[PDB]
């Protein structure tokens, strides 16, 4: 969970969780990719739409691209491929110790530095709300990771 140079060395990979895994954690990716372009940094959802691309209100919104993006179902198989899981919603959390028991001691929420909001079948400024929310969580996930 900390605390600094240390940080590196703990978490070289991380999985963004939703739950549509077309709004939020998409996004969420994003952001951190850019901020960790050495990190493998991939998302899922607890209740994902498969094969679906990105949510087109969630696309529109800064200017970062949500390129070949597919929705992806979270599985205990996949936790086991990553070091850090972050959801969006305190919900997640406990439907993820459900799926994967193992992994719950690897996940904190996204923004642990309050839940993000489901921005699914909303206005463009409830979209707009989230992304400030999701681009200065990841701006504090950037600094304490590196
Ligand atoms: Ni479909």
């Amino acid at each position: 969970p900390r605390g600094s140079h240390m940080a590196k060395l703990m978490f070289d990979s991380i999985l963004v969780i939703c739950t549509g895994n077309i709004c939020r954690s998409p996004i969420g990716e994003r952001l951190l990719r850019r901020l960790l372009p050495s990190k493998k940094i991939n998302s899922a959802g607890v209740g994902a739409l498969v094969d679906h691309a990105a949510d087109e209100s969630a696309i529109r919104v800064n200017g970062l691209c949500l390129k070949g993006h597919r929705g992806t179902k979270f599985t205990s198989a996949l936790a086991r491929q990553y070091d850090l899981l972050l959801v969006m919603e305190y919900s997640h959390l406990e439907q993820i110790s459900r799926i994967a028991p193992e992994a719950r001691g690897k996940t904190m929420l996204f923004g642990h530095w309050k839940e993000i909001p489901d921005p699914y079948r909303m206005s463009d400024e409830a979209f707009d709300s989230v992304y400030q929310l999701l681009e200065q969580a990841s701006k504090r996930w950037a600094e304490k990771l590196g």
